[PDB]
This record gives structure tokens, C-alpha cells and sequence, in this order.
């Protein structure tokens, strides 16, 4: 009814929203956090990209529930005696979103609560372990209004090898699906769960990523999209 | 390589970015010109509407100019005693752009002289003949840079039926085409002209509409867009 | 319910059904009708292999579709064009009709209410008692006399870029050419009650013909081909 | 230079080649293996009707492809699952092979180099003599003996939502398995070089078999598919 749908291979800033340390790279990589001009990523780093246009996720007049799918190619780099931190996230926020704090909590929260109000849906690809809340294995998780995931999976994660991401929805039956693959290593995750969107998302939302580096030295990561395809549909009644 | 589409059948403003009279109705049409609370168009009206993402036409360092096409029901209407003024418009402008003059000039152009810098391609549906520029019969025309269009077709014009066209630009070829049918009267209008693209737009535009209303009494419509889809693909070399 | 959509740059044998003088080239072209220069008395036909389902008789529900393709039609010097081609909808398992004028698709030029056809036509000759003058796009259902036509300015060895398109919503058909070499175009537009006339299963594809008589004669080359079919279009997404 | 796809909701024989004992019922539904409750020793396969391009020996392209699918497994009480069903790339013509464990695609459990079978398996039953012992998801090349598994955690009854895509860039098969109702989701991936194990033309579809042993029985049911491949894919589009 309503459709929408992007693909890129190649970024340019003119049809996103850029936040913070966000930058599109001279070779049209999406460098979602700092990098310095030795090629290497800095401490304390928070960015946040999203596509221009909003895109609408449910209708209160009629009901409905968009279905919606996304795909993206990330690399994840982590220099010679550090290890990785913190993650990014594929994320749908309401429309004028500002970045939240840094650290193990995406740019997407402000403490590790559940916030009913932080109208946040998020697949998480989480690099760090953060005592308070996290599994100690790197993993995907789903986060519905919390940076405690509703559902992880482990993620055998390697650094600077390529990962592709499909994430689902279907709205018939409220199942979110994550997964990812290395074809390089040809190894694979998946994680699934029921998120109702009509309950947590403004009827308009912005579709995009965040991402963060860590805040102490030895926990430092690249996190660059290299390319991003999404697709929505909701239905209309004809 | 980046790909683009979208396809809506009823309006809303979110995803939309409205100029001067352009609204969307409660019952989700895109109303380019005012119509008053009593259903009536009114006189010296002018509205455009585009979509809020920017749409890349073609790349300074590839040399790729997008292929693009677009569809679109559109029903312009006419009260009783009067005739119809001054017609609509499908538009690619410079991301930013703002209304020009009114009336014949469809809120695209300041006189009708050729203007080298109005960065301006669009696809007229003019229902007033403006004689220091137009062919007298309705038609529909390819307009670059100037209201004298480049190329036009007669439309057999018809108040209050639903219009359908679609509109293709084939980048290899250059080819612009605009067709319209109308599907409850069985008849059908096209017309073609190659146009250069790289020559006359910014590499980013943005998408959409423009429409007027007579300045004079008499010579009026209304301007409502129905349904719309657009899609387009531009080479990266992979 | 049911969708289905297939495009080739390049055509091959294994997934077309090929009938009389239609071959596939070396190079990739559906030739319809035999080359040696073209020759005389030639009736070539080509299909999808897979069957098309175009309405449903427990639902009622009717398929939208839309086909693209490029043609090249041309003549040989001291010859003028004939026969023309046509995009067609007709039953599974149909055989090659008449040759000459009547495209493969009929055995005379009157209606036939079991010709279970619906085309679109690339008419390139003048068929004194049932075509009008100019060359001319048309309309055919179950019949050679077309129930519309458009003047088709006809221009041998240009490329022609054809859109039809069917509307099960307005019952419309939509049929258009474009020269994009030369920038000239046509269309032609009417109702068509699929449901009366085909079966509920059809096959998709391709006729033509050459000319019975010296001097009259062309190539039917199909050098691409796109189909799409709903049933319970986007014509910008198609279109592209 | 070669796209083709199609999604169907509800199935019909007409575009579809069934072999064995497969049937598409009154309500739409395929039905690989017999039910009379299901019955023993039944095999059954069905294919899409026309043949799909994997890969070109002039140009050297393979294809890139993806299906999903929704099934039905279930069991009548007082018994267990066998055998499984398969999603197959096959060469045009192929027979089904024989019964029970092997699916209809193989003679024996060894390696066959001539068998030009590329599957991805839902295997309900340990066969003693190659399978893991957990029921399992596995990709097969030219062997019931999976090149690569993983554990699945079979429910009788319950629709599960298959996603088998191949990257031609990366020679990557991946294959997942969801089911809605329970929120449990499993995958498998490992490279496939199709270009060696299969002829470049094939037919794509299904297989299923029932245990030939009192106690091993199952239905398989598939309620809706969908395929895309593209020859010289966007997973979004795709999946949606
Ligand atoms: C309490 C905690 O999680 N601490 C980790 C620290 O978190 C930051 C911040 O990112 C987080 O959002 C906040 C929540 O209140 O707490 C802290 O301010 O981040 C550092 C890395 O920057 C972690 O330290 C590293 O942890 C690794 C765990 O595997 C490993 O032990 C490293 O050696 C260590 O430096 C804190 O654990
Ligand atoms: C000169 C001209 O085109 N005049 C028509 C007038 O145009 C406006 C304005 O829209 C236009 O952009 C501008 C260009 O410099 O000129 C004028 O300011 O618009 C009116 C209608 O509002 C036309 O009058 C109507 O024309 C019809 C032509 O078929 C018909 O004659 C009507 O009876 C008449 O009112 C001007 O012709
Ligand atoms: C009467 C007529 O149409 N003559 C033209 C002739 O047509 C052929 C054939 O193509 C037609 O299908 C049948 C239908 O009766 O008639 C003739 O046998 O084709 C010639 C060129 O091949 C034209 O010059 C004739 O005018
Ligand atoms: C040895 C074995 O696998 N036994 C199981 C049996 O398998 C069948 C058949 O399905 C296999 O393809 C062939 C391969 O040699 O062996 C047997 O004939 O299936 C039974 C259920 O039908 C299992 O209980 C046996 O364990
Ligand atoms: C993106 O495109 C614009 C052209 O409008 C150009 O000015 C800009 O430098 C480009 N950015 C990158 C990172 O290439
Ligand atoms: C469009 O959607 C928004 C929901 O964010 C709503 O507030 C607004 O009234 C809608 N507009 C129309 C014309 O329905
Ligand atoms: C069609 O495909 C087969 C290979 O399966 C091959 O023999 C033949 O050359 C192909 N035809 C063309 C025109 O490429
Ligand atoms: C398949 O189609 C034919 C009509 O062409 C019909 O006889 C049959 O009922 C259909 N099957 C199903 C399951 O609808
Ligand atoms: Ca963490
Ligand atoms: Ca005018
Ligand atoms: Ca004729
Ligand atoms: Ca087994
Ligand atoms: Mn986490
Ligand atoms: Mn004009
Ligand atoms: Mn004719
Ligand atoms: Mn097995």
C-alpha cells in the first residue's frame, strides 16, 4: 500500500542525517565513528547516521503494521593491542532523535533501565562486554527500549573481516529476525523475537545506525557501513 | 548500484516537504492549490509538493546520469461556469528550491524566457493557453529551462476524471516520455524528447510536483495528485 | 496470491517454446521469422515455457500485467515491409494459424469467438478488407481486424521500444512505442474483458510474419523482453 | 542480462511438473508426500516449469538466487517424523531416485560426482550411517552425506519459514529456518561451487519422502514460495 525502498553501495552525506562523529568517507563509506588521519579509530567516539526520509511504521486510523526488511555490509576493525568497543546498531527512532550517551550504551540510552518512553527498537551488534547487563559472549541482541537485549545470540566475532546483516519484520507476526554472516569465513548467527512496534515506535520513524568506541584506552573499534539496502511495506486498504 | 523507490496511495505530510498552498486532505490526496471549506478552488493559487529525500540524477566523477520513471493519478477539476487554469506539473528542481512565479508560469519560472540557470526539468499538464508561449490546444509538454516547453503532445483535457501517467527517462538513450490515460474514458496521449540531464540539473534534486490556479476569474481548478510512485537507479561502477 | 516476472537481455533456447521458423541467434536475438537477408512466406512463433495464470473462475479475480521488449524490424533495398509481429496471450499448447497478414494467429479476417487471442500488433502491411492505411499498432481480440489502432510512423532498422500494459482494476489496455533514436512515439488505449476471452491459463510470447510476395518482406528481431504479472503493477518499478 | 522470480500464495499443477506422489489440494496447498493421516514409504517431488539459468560457459557468470518457502511437517500421534524435505537445484529431466532417508535424490549414501544435486535438506530422521545425530538443516552437493549441518529443533505442526539464499561474488549458500509461533531460529551457511556440480541449466523445486517404517511418518506440506535469481541480489527486496 504504502512502499518504500533504498539501496546503496556507495554513501553520500546529501541523503542522510549525520550526527556527531558520523562522517561519509572520500571512498563513500559510511565511518559511523572517529577516525583519525592515520586510519585509526579514536576513544570516546559516538556517531549516528539515518536516511533522510521518514518512514511510516504504523497507522492509527486503520491499524496497520508495516512489514520491513535490512540488509548492510559492516566492517568492524580493531587495531594491534586493543581489543574491540562498543558496537553499532541498526535502529528505528522517532522522527528528530538526538544522540543519547556513549560508551556501552550506544548512543541510544542514558543508564541501563528500561525507559518506556525511549520509544527505541535496535539490533545490536555488541563487541564489549558491559557487566551490568550484558552476556559476556560478543553478541547480537534485540533491544526494545532498553540496552538489556530481550534476546541475544552469541557472535563469533573477527575483526575487519566483512559481516553481511539481514534483519526482518513481519508484522503478521510480530517476528523480528537478526542475522549475519562472514562469507570469508562462511560462518553465521541468527536471533529472533516478537517486538510489538505499535506499542513502542511513533507512527513515523527514522531508519539509520549508531555506533560507539569505547571510553578507555584498549577498547577501540572502526565501525563503517559499506553498504545498506532497506525496504518497507504498509498496508493501506487499497 | 543506488536504487531508489517509492510508491504511495494515499498522502500524508511527514515524508513530504509542502510549499505555499500545497496540504494533504483527511482523506490523504495531495491537494497542490487551495480549494476553499465549500469544495471550490481558488483564484492566484500555487502549491508544490516533493518527497523529503534527495534524489541523486547523476555523479560528477562516474559520469553515470540516473534512469528514472514515475506514475502518478492526478484529477483536476472544474466548478461550473468556468474553465480550467493553469495546470500541474511533475518536477526534478535543485534540492532547496523555492516557488517561482504563479499562474502560467507554474511556479517554476519568473518570465518565459529560456533561463540557463533555472536548473528546471519538468513535465507540464497545462489546461490555459498563455499565447506569448503555449500552442493553443491543452497538451502536455517537456519543459528545460523554460514554460515554452521543448516538445508537446495535445491532451484532450476532461474535468473531474481521473488521470493516469507515467513518465521514463532512459539514460542510455536520453529519452524523455510522458504518457497519460485516461482509464474511464479509454483514451491515451504521449510524447517524447531527449533531454541531457547532466547538462541542466544538479547532481542531487529533489522530486515532485508544482501546480497554479488562474489569476483571472473564470479560469480555475483544482490540482490533486491521488497516488504516486517513483523509481530510479544510478550506475557506481559496483 | 501470485506473482511472476522474468527479463532477458539475451534470449536462449531452453526456456522458450519455439514454433515454425522461430530460432535463437548465435548472438543472443529471437529471430521470429528466417533469415538466409529475410526471406519470403516465414511465420515464426515464441513463448515462455511456463504458463501463465491470467484470472481465476473461483475468485474472479483477474491478473494486471505489463510486458516490455525491443524490436528491430528491417528491409532489404528494393523491398518494402510486411508482414509485422505481435505480443500475444493465447491457450496453452496453441498451434500456428494462417501465414501472411493473418500473423499466425487466425485462419480468415473474420471475428472468431474460439481464437481464445488477445495481441497487440506491429502491423507493417496494408491489408486491403480489414486493416486501416497507415501502418499502425493495434488491438487485436479474437479477431485480425483490430478492435483499436494508433498510426505507427514505421522506420526500418530503428530499434523500437514497446510498454503494454493491462489494468485488471479498468480492464484497460495500454500499448506504446517509442523510436528512441529518432524520439518519436504512439499509443493506443481500450477495455479488454480478459475474463470472455482467454483461459484462465495462458502462454506469453511472440508472432510474426513475412510477406507471401515479392517485394514484401522484413526481419522480426526481439532483442529483449520483460514480463510481470499479479495476480490477488507498479508501472514506475516496471518501467525501470 | 537474465532476472527471473515468481511468488505464489496458493500452488496449481499447471506451472508446475509433479512427480510421484505429489499433490497440490483443493485449498492451494503442495503437498509432496501422501496422505490418505500420512502414509508410508511415499515420495514425491515438484518443480517450477521452466528452466532457470544458474550459470554460462561462454560468459563464465553464475547466478546469484534466493527462496523462501513456508511448511508444514506434522505427525500423527503414537509416532515420530520421517523423512524430510529438501529444496533441490536438479538438471533439466531429472527422475526421482530412491525412497525413505535419501529423499529421492540418491541411490546410496556415498559421494556421487554425477549426481548434479545441489539441496538444502529438513531432515527429521537420524540415518545412522551419515547423518549427526540431532535433526538438522543441511546443505547437500552431490551427497545425502551434508557438507555442512546445524542443529534444528523440529516441532511437529508448527509452519516454518525457510530462507535459502547463494551470493555468486562469494560462492556463499546460507539457509535459515524460522518459526513464528516459537520464536526459535536456526542457519547454516557454507560455499557451493555451482559451476562444477551443476549443468547450467536446471529446474528448481522440491523433494519429500515418509519413513518406510511403522512409527516414522510425517506430512510435507509447502504453503507458499517464492524465487528470484539474477544473471550477468537485494536481500531487503527480497525477503519482503
Ligand atoms: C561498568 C562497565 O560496563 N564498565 C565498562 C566500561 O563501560 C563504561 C561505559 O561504556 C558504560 O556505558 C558505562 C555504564 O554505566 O560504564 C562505563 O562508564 O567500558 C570499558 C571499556 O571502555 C570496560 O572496560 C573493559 O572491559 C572489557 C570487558 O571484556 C575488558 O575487561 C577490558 O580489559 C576493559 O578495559 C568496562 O568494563
Ligand atoms: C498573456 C497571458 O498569457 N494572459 C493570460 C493570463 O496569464 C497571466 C499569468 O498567468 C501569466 O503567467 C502571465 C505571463 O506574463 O500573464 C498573465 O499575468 O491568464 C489568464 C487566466 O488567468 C488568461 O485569460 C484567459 O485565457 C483563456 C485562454 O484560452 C481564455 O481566453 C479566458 O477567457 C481568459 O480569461 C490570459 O490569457
Ligand atoms: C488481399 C490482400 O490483403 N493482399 C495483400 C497480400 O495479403 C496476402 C496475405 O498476407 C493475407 O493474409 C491474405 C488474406 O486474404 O491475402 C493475401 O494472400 O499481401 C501482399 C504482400 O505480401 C500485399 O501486397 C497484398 O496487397
Ligand atoms: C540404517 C537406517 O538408516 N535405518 C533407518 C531407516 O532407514 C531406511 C531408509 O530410510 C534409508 O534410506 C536406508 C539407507 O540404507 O536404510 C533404511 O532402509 O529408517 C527407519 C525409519 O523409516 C529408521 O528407524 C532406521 O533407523
Ligand atoms: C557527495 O556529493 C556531493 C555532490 O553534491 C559532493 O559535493 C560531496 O563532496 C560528496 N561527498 C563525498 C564524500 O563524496
Ligand atoms: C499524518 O500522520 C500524522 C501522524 O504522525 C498525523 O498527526 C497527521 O494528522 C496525518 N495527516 C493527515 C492529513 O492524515
Ligand atoms: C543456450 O544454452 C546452451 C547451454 O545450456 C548452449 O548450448 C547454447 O550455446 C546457448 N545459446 C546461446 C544463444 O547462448
Ligand atoms: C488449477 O487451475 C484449474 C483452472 O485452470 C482448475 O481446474 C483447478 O481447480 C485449479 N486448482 C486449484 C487448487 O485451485
Ligand atoms: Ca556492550
Ligand atoms: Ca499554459
Ligand atoms: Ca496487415
Ligand atoms: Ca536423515
Ligand atoms: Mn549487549
Ligand atoms: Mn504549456
Ligand atoms: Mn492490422
Ligand atoms: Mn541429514
Amino acid at each position: 500500500a504504502s512502499q518504500t525502498s533504498f539501496s546503496f553501495q556507495r554513501f553520500n552525506e546529501t541523503n542522510l542525517i549525520l550526527q556527531r562523529d558520523a562522517t561519509v568517507s572520500s571512498k563513500g563509506q559510511l565511518r559511523l565513528t572517529n577516525v583519525n588521519d592515520n586510519g585509526e579509530p579514536t576513544l570516546s567516539s559516538l556517531g549516528r547516521a539515518f536516511y533522510s526520509a521518514p518512514i511510516q511504521i504504523w497507522d492509527n486510523t486503520t491499524g496497520a503494521v508495516a512489514s520491513f526488511a535490512t540488509s548492510f555490509t559492516f566492517n568492524i576493525d580493531v587495531p594491534n593491542n586493543s581489543g574491540p568497543a562498543d558496537g553499532l546498531a541498526f535502529v528505528l527512532l522517532p522522527v528528530g532523535s538526538q544522540p543519547k550517551d556513549k560508551g556501552g550504551l550506544l548512543g541510544l540510552f542514558n543508564n541501563y533501565k528500561y525507559d518506556s518512553n525511549a520509544h527505541t527498537v535496535a539490533v545490536e551488534f555488541d563487541t564489549l562486554y558491559n557487566v551490568h547487563w550484558d552476556p559476556k559472549p560478543r553478541h547480537i541482541g534485540i533491544d526494545v527500549n532498553s540496552i538489556k537485549s530481550i534476546k541475544t545470540t552469541t557472535w563469533d566475532f573477527v575483526k575487519g573481516e566483512n559481516a553481511e546483516v539481514l534483519i526482518t519484520y513481519d508484522s503478521s507476526t510480530k517476528l523480528l529476525v537478526a542475522s549475519l554472516v562472514y562469507p570469508s569465513l562462511k560462518t553465521s548467527f541468527i536471533v529472533s523475537d516478537t517486538v510489538d512496534l505499535k506499542s513502542v515506535l511513533p507512527e513515523w520513524v527514522i531508519v539509520g545506525f549508531t555506533a560507539t568506541t569505547g571510553i578507555t584506552k584498549g577498547n577501540v573499534e572502526t565501525n563503517d557501513i559499506l553498504s545498506w539496502s532497506f525496504a518497507s511495506k504498509l498496508s493501506d486498504g487499497t
